[PDB]
DNA sequence: TGTCCCTTTATCTCTCT
DNA sequence: AGAGAGATAAAGGGACA
């Protein structure tokens, strides 16, 4: 018989048995969890149940399942039970930075590296909590940790990276090989290059990072003589995770897509240079001809779609939903290319495919207006908490459907409207803003954190604001948001 | 296998003027 | 506002005990 059959019946068992209190999880947090923690983790969660969710630690079960669903989770929520209170009390970090350290494939070792190294980053080398946690917060944050210690004075003395650059390259997963990588070829990328440190901090600074570093060291010369790229294209394409891979797919395909679409290497170089820009171009010279077929979308409209994050999951999904939008939603195909041309623009596709008669008909908005909230990158995500919250929102807040559409309609749009949500009645009951200015104020990118700034100067106030009205301080919040509130505070001092 | 570490892709949010 | 920058999660593979 197949010997996963026994290990298969103990997992569904003990899942069966954690859809009970105290921690009720349902389908999908039990498939997570046994997806990358496995069984162990999954039987782990249930023998810990009742210590992690109540005194003293009271974690809720979504900190639960995001501490066990890693590998080696049955082994970071012993140690979270453990460590926990010693970080919050002796390191003065908070729960949910022990937990953001906690979540992530061997985070046991993470948090004891914290706990072991966090007095010598901070004493000896001038780092920050906030940045011991950063660098921690990653698989491998233990070899990151224990990288940073080590070469922390190297990368800023001999190679002239500030301390904030150092925590940057760290920050990533496998950033114990970026800070290596770095200390190697930094000079060489300069020196030859001609490349500036803050340009090799840039192509460090992501996942993967010493393999773009090769790459770019590798591909450069070739890139820069026979393509005719400039070394600022060449980094741009470099700057992003899987940085090597889109490099290498440039190489294959810039000629390719060029000649046989007559797309010009400023646009070979957009679609390159967002994460997956590997996939988005092989994606590109595959669809470009059935797209743009029989008159149908033209080659600048495909270029835009591809020139996002997950290009090749927008362009695939457009190929899939086009003909359904138009002929059965009544959107024009302009209006879809709108909707895909963001990052994510596969999940805001197939979100307003499955909510656009919803929000039409049941929430009064016209297709105009679910098409501008979907129009940015997490779109999926506003048109969701607009469904959510629209009736919250405009009875019980006073809000217009426009107001709370324009709130929608930037990047965070569903934390904007959260925030608005939870925010809107101290700020006009408790102190006197207008709900046209909290609107305001949440009707930018960023809109979170301007209110929550806002929300701060209020409730705590800090005599370094204390100069500006409520009225100049809801000016300075919509001209910049949370920062050029926190500009205006250093300016002060 | 269980655990740790590294890389790639996709998605989301905020900043910068 | 759209280009830039940065966070986070899923998921696969190397490595090793």
């Amino acid at each position: 018989q197949w010997s996963g059959a026994r290990a298969l019946e103990a997992l569904l068992t003990v899942a069966g048995e954690l859809r009970g209190p105290p921690l009720q999880l349902d389908t999908g947090q039990l498939l997570k969890i046994a997806k990358r923690g496995g069984v162990t983790a999954v039987e782990a969660v249930h023998a810990w149940r009742n210590a992690l969710t109540g005194a003293p630690l009271n974690l809720t079960p979504e900190q639960v399942v995001a501490i066990a669903s890693h590998d080696g989770g049955k082994q970071a929520l012993e140690t979270v039970q453990r460590l926990l209170p010693v970080l919050c009390q002796a390191h003065g970090l908070t729960p949910q930075q022990v937990v953001a350290i906690a979540s992530h494939d061997g985070g046991k070792q993470a948090l004891e590296t914290v706990q072991r190294l966090l007095p010598v980053l901070c004493q000896a080398h001038g780092l920050t909590p906030e940045q011991v946690v950063a660098i921690a917060s990653h698989d491998g944050g233990k070899q990151a940790l224990e990288t940073v210690q080590a070469l922390l004075p190297v990368l800023c003395q001999a190679h002239g990276l500030t301390p904030e650059q150092v925590v940057a390259i760290a920050s990533n997963g496998g950033g114990k090989q970026a800070l290596e990588t770095v200390q190697r070829l930094l000079p060489v990328l300069c020196q030859a290059h001609g490349l500036t440190p803050q340009q090799v901090v840039a192509i460090a600074s992501n996942g993967g990072g010493k393999q773009a570093l090769e790459t770019v060291q590798r591909l450069l010369p070739v890139l820069c003589q026979a393509h005719g790229l400039t070394p600022q294209q060449v980094v741009a394409i470099a700057s992003n995770g899987g940085g090597k891979q889109a490099l290498e797919t440039v190489q294959r395909l810039l000629p390719v897509l060029c000649q046989a679409h007559g797309l010009t290497p400023q646009q070979v170089v957009a679609i390159a240079s967002n994460c997956g820009g590997k996939q988005a171009l092989e994606t590109v010279q595959r669809l470009l001809p059935v797209l743009c077929q029989a008159h149908g979308l033209t080659p600048q409209q495909v270029v835009a779609i591809a020139s996002n994050g997950g290009g090749k999951q927008a362009l695939e999904t457009v190929q899939r939903l086009l003909p359904v939008l138009c002929q059965a939603h009544g959107l024009t195909p302009q209006q879809v290319v709108a909707i895909a041309s963001h990052d994510g623009g596969k999940q805001a596709l197939e979100t307003v495919q499955r909510l656009l008669p919803v929000l039409c008909q049941a929430h009064g908005l016209t297709p105009e207006q679910v098409v501008a909230i979907a129009s940015n990158g997490g779109g999926k995500q506003a048109l969701e908490t607009v469904q959510r919250l629209l009736p919250v929102l405009c009875q019980a807040h006073g809000l217009t459907p426009e107001q709370v559409v324009a709130i929608a309609s930037h990047d965070g749009g569903k934390q904007a409207l959260e925030t608005v949500q939870r925010l809107l009645p101290v700020l006009c009951q408790a102190h006197g803003l207008t709900p046209q200015q909290v609107v305001a104020i949440a009707s930018n990118g960023g809109g979170r954190p301007a209110l929550e700034s806002i929300v701060a100067q209020l409730s705590r106030p800090d005599p370094a604001l204390a100069a500006l009205t409520n009225d100049h301080l809801v000016a300075l919040a919509c001209l910049g948001g949370r920062p050029a509130l926190d500009a205006v505070k250093k300016l002060e001092h």
